[PDB]
C-alpha cells in the first residue's frame, strides 16, 4: 500500500510486459549461474572466490525476481477488462532487502580481482559495506513514502545519495591506485568496469524517483524496465567482466587451466 504499484489498474499489455520482464530476468540470471559455475575451474585459487560470488549473486537475484513474478500474478486478477489489485502481496521492498546481500558480493569480487589482500582487503570491504548498507537502508525508508510523502522520499534519497557518492569515491580511489598491480593487461579492463558500474548503479536512483515524475501505470512499467536494464548490467555483464579479468590474471600468473581455456 506504500508503493505506487498498488494505486493503478493495469491493461493486459502492461501487466504481461511486467510479468515477462521479471521471468526473463529469472532466466538470464540462472543461465548465467551455469556459466559462472562451469568456468570457475579455469580460475586460479587466488581469484576463484570472485566467480563463486557471481554464482551467489545470480541465485540471490534470480530467487528475488522469481518471487516478484509470482507475487505479481498472485496480487492481480483480470476483471472487467483490466488487471485489478486483489491482494496485498507485491512491493519493491524485497529488492531493497536483497541488495543488502548482493551489493556486498558485487563489491567484494571487485576488490579480489584488484589484488587487495590481508588487512587492506578487510578494512576496505568493511567501509564499503557499511556505506552500501547506509545507502540501502536510507533508500528503503525513503520509498516507504513514495505514495504518501514525496518530500520525505526526496530527503531520504539525498541522504542515500551521499552514501553512494562516498562509496564510489572509495571504489574509484582503490581502482586507480591499484590497477598497476593487475596482470595480463587487465589494468585497462578494470577502468572500464568502473565506468560500467557508475552507469548501471545510477539507474537505480532514477527508478527510485519515478514516483516523483511519472506517477501512473506507465511509470510503474518504466521502473521495472529500468530495474531490468540495471540488474542485467550491474550483475550479469559486470560479472562477465570480473570473470574475464580473473581468468586473464590467472593465466598471466601461470595457472594452466586458465592458459588452455584462453
Ligand atoms: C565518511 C566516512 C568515510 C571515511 C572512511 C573511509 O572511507 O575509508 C576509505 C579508505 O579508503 C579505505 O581504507
Ligand atoms: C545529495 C546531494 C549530494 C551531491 C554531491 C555531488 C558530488 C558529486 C561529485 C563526485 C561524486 C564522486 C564519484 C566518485 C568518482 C571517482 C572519484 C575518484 O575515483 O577519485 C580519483 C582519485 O582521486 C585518483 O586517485
Ligand atoms: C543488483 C543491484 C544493485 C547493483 C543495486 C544498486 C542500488 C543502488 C546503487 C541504489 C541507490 C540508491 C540511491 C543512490 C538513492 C536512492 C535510493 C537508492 C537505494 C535506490
Ligand atoms: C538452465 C537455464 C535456464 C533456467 C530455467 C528457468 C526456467 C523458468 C523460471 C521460472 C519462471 C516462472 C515464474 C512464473 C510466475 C508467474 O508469472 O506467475
Ligand atoms: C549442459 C550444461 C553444462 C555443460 C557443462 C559441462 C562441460 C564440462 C567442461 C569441462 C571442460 O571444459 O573440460
Ligand atoms: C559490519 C559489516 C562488516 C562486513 C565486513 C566483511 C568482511 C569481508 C572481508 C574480506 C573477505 C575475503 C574473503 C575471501 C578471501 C579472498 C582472498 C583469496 O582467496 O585470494
Ligand atoms: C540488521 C542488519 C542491518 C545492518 C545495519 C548496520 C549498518 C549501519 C549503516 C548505517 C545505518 C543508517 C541508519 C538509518 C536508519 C534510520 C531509519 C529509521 O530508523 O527510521
Ligand atoms: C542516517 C542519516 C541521517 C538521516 C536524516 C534524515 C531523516 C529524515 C526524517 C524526516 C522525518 O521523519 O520527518
Ligand atoms: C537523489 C534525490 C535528491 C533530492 C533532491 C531534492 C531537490 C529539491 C526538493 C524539492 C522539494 C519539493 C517538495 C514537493
Ligand atoms: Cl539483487
Amino acid at each position: 500500500m506504500k508503493n505506487i504499484e498498488s494505486l493503478f489498474d493495469y491493461s493486459a499489455g502492461q501487466f504481461e510486459f511486467i510479468d515477462h520482464l521479471l521471468t526473463m530476468g529469472v532466466g538470464v540470471h540462472f543461465a548465467a549461474l551455469i556459466f559462472f559455475l562451469v568456468v570457475s575451474q579455469f580460475v586460479a585459487p587466488k581469484y576463484r572466490i570472485a566467480t563463486a560470488l557471481s554464482c551467489i549473486v545470480m541465485v540471490s537475484a534470480g530467487l528475488i525476481l522469481n518471487s516478484q513474478a509470482v507475487m505479481w500474478t498472485d496480487a492481480y486478477a483480470y476483471v472487467d477488462g483490466s488487471y485489478q489489485l486483489q491482494d496485498l502481496t507485491f512491493s519493491n521492498g524485497y529488492r531493497y532487502v536483497n541488495w543488502m546481500a548482493t551489493i556486498p558480493c558485487l563489491l567484494l569480487q571487485l576488490l579480489i580481482v584488484l589484488n587487495l589482500k590481508g588487512k587492506e582487503l578487510f578494512s576496505t570491504a568493511t567501509w564499503l559495506i557499511l556505506a552500501a548498507w547506509g545507502m540501502i537502508i536510507t533508500g528503503y525508508v525513503g520509498q516507504l513514502y513514495e505514495v504518501d510523502d514525496i518530500a520525505q522520499l526526496m530527503i531520504w534519497g539525498a541522504v542515500s545519495t551521499a552514501f553512494f557518492v562516498v562509496m564510489n569515491w572509495i571504489v574509484g580511489t582503490k581502482i586507480f591506485k591499484n590497477r598497476a598491480t593487475m596482470l595480463g593487461g587487465t589494468d585497462s579492463t578494470i577502468t572500464k568496469v568502473f565506468w560500467l558500474m557508475m552507469f548501471a548503479w545510477t539507474l537505480y536512483p532514477i527508478a527510485y524517483l519515478v514516483p516523483a515524475f511519472m506517477n501512473n501505470a506507465d511509470g510503474v512499467v518504466l521502473r521495472q524496465l529500468l530495474f531490468t536494464i540495471a540488474d542485467i548490467s550491474s550483475k550479469v555483464i559486470y560479472g562477465l567482466m570480473i570473470t574475464y579479468i580473473a581468468i586473464q590474471q590467472s593465466a598471466a600468473a601461470g595457472y594452466v587451466p586458465a592458459q588452455q581455456a584462453l
